[PDB]
């Protein structure tokens, strides 16, 4: 299958990645430097032209590049990890609250085998079901335009949850309820007070705690001067996990 | 879903884990504390005794601490984020070589559609299909105990690969050919000089290079005393991406 | 410059340091491979005997491997890091408590024109002196056992402070007094819940607020194999700088 | 001693910090937020008008806001650490080349009694000069305008040496000579292939090999929410330290 127009692809152009849309007669200029769509619809993927390298994207550079962001989402870093620290596969039916643009979420369908979603405020409800629908995601995900205290939400049922929220503490009895004995929670905070004040809260519901922060450092790709980059991203979140605890 | 005799259970006391199969009459004693097996056993999950807590193990527990090592392995740090990086699903077919004792394998198996592993040295492909076999994974995986160079490869199969030898330069036509237009691969190296290699000749076949490094650090988890651990794994290895390139 | 008996020497085997008295008829062995300190002895700095190189030890290799710990340490790494971000030199004046063992208390000497530091314990009070005077250092250091609350520190004399306590909150108006106008003072806090309280407290007292983490990572020196190595120092601690606000 | 014109201050509003010569009837502007210099001449360090705090600069604050950059610098993470692993102190004499724009000078010129530095750039060797003469920094050093190769060095008088050029490797013999037995050597080296290369050549010449990489993660200062700031700097240079093998 070669370019169509009107798809989405991953340009690189010396350090920096582009995605665009095939569309005609329109073109991507980067420093003098100009790729017209026209040339690169009806090429193969990976090829060169004029300095330019076209791919189709994958899902870090779908969810980095392609989803829009109302909200503060969950980095490929975090959420690749995740996802499989959660010991998610095709069998296994996952809880996710709030479901912001969907960042997050796209990682745990392309995992999970069934995904509930919650987010409250509509507007970024359908921008995290746009955002999964423009790039052939989220088959696999019910999405919910309701607050989760108050959803009706199948009790004892799902392998793993996920909370995203300000103050998780709030919903730690439900989603303990929600879970099968014994399954992995996983909590995003990106500030050590809110951490500090979930380990205050969880001990009644989990167990086997962890609290891991995950560092990405990248490197000039140029082989006679190979080194680190100038900078990097420092934080994005700690990651807490649990296990769910008998009672 | 009650814990039965023989199956594998991951046990939790103060900062440690423990992996351990449920024998009628063993035990388990640290630090004077004992946990009796015949006392887990009809337990559900999340259950605590004595001070211990019991779980059946995760993809990583099951890595870490139940995966025999007869090489080096990788580490759930770097496979994790290796797998969806590759962009895998269960529509994928990826490329694996050397097996090793599997480690990097179990993740590709378990988010892959179809695994093809190669692994020359006969005692680690035995070790890396028993380590699987063990824990009920890799029911997807083609093991091949031949050299990558010597085995029949129909050209284009492939929508992804992942190579960890020492020297990974000398298969990169091949690896090319197996490959799908596009595809992503990836290669695992420990140290800095192979990477310099690796970029001498690699962009002869493999663009939108990447070379990234990924550091996890732990903290405790008490409240009153939140802060990072002591020690943590300083590296593993650096890891290059980068996609097919038409030629 | 020829080593004498008694002195404390820097032996370097493999990739591990080692410090040791210059003791007649005694021996350092590792691994089977013995060095005989007679042989040392009379021998320039920078010899190399059985494959053990032989140097006089730096402020560095003192602290780490020669200090007597009664307390935890605060390391080089954050250590010289802090003499100088304190902006001393041989004409400021520098407060210090608790004195702990001195290892702080080594490198604002080296740094400082004069240190005046407050140990409440006599045993660890008498522990820092011995390690230094051991040394050869601390001769511009004025030595108190006395709790600081409680000691007699004349107001605006200080250059800069530093507070290595496990609740520094209640002495801030004290070191704020005993500082010359707009002078900086340091702290060492190793928990997060330590730094959010000191935070919510110093608000009246210190201004152009700084938090910072230092990580070193150190590396293989073998040429053919360069790589960093597998473990690293995770955290020693929070550092936390400000400046005097005027009252 | 209050603030009087012509002095270069550190101005701190909210995150960020400002190094301004104070001149009357001139004012900082922060977006609408404005600080008239009128008001801050007379008066005394760690005043707060408007929001805006004022004090003197420490060296790090000099060196980060006020030393002209024509050069690569060496940053006070990596020169503070230095100067100390070093060993130096007000009775060790040092050698530095080249000089640059005097950044790490300024640190090993605060901490050594005395100061070699080359500089084959004539312009380096001028701003280098004007950067430590307007900050009163550097009268314990010695300026030469030569290249290192060239310069008339006094064999075994340094207690120290350090060196921040593109290819160490071919001074390692007239470094060698120009140190006493068994002193320090340190290297400042961007790129992994350089270490590589110096590693290779050192051998004969110094030994007790440390490669080192700093890195500084700073906080955010506000109490009810503590976290690491979004972004650092992930790297400046490996750091190569030894000592002088005797020949
Ligand atoms: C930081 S965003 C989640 C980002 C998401 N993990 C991603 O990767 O894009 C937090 C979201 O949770 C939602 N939320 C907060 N409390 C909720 C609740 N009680 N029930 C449902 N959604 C909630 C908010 O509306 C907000 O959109
Ligand atoms: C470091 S181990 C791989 C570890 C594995 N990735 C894991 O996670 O457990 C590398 C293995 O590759 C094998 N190997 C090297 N070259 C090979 C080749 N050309 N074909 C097949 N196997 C090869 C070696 O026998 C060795 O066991
Ligand atoms: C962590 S140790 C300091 C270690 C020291 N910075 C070093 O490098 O070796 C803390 C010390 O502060 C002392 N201390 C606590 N409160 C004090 C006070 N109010 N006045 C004097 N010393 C105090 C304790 O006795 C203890 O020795
Ligand atoms: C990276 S800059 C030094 C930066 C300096 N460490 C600082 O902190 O500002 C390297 C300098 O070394 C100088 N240089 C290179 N080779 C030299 C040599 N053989 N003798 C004297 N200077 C040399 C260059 O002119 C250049 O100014």
């Amino acid at each position: 299958n070669s370019f169509k127009e009107g798809e989405y692809v991953l340009i690189r152009f010396g350090e920096k990645k582009f995605l665009r849309k095939l569309l005609p007669k329109q073109s991507l200029s980067v420093k003098k430097s100009v790729l017209k769509f026209d040339e690169v619809i009806g090429k193969p993927e990976g090829v060169k032209i004029n300095g330019f390298e076209v791919y189709r994207p994958t899902l870090e550079e779908i969810i980095l590049l392609g989803f829009e962001r109302k909200t503060q989402i969950i980095y490929p870093k975090d959420s690749f990890y995740i996802a499989l620290k959660l010991n998610l596969n095709k069998e296994k039916r996952v809880l996710e609250f709030g479901t912001g643009s969907g960042a997050l979420l796209a990682v745990l369908s392309e995992v999970a085998g069934e995904v509930w979603t919650f987010e409250a405020v509509e507007e970024f409800y359908k921008t995290a079901q746009k955002n999964l629908k423009k790039f052939n995601l989220g088959k696999n995900v019910k999405f919910f335009n309701v607050d989760f205290k108050d959803a009706e939400v199948p009790e004892g049922i799902f392998h793993a949850a996920f909370v995203d929220v300000r103050e998780p503490w709030h919903y730690l009895e439900k989603v303990h309820k929600s879970l099968m004995e014994g399954a992995p929670v996983g909590f995003l905070l990106p500030t050590a007070n809110q951490v500090i004040k979930l380990l205050e809260s969880i001990e009644n519901y989990f167990g086997n705690l962890e609290v891991v922060e995950i560092l990405h450092r990248h490197y000039k790709t140029i082989s006679e001067r190979f080194r680190p980059e100038d900078q990097m991203v420092a934080h994005t979140a700690y990651l807490v996990f649990g296990r769910k605890l008998k009672t």
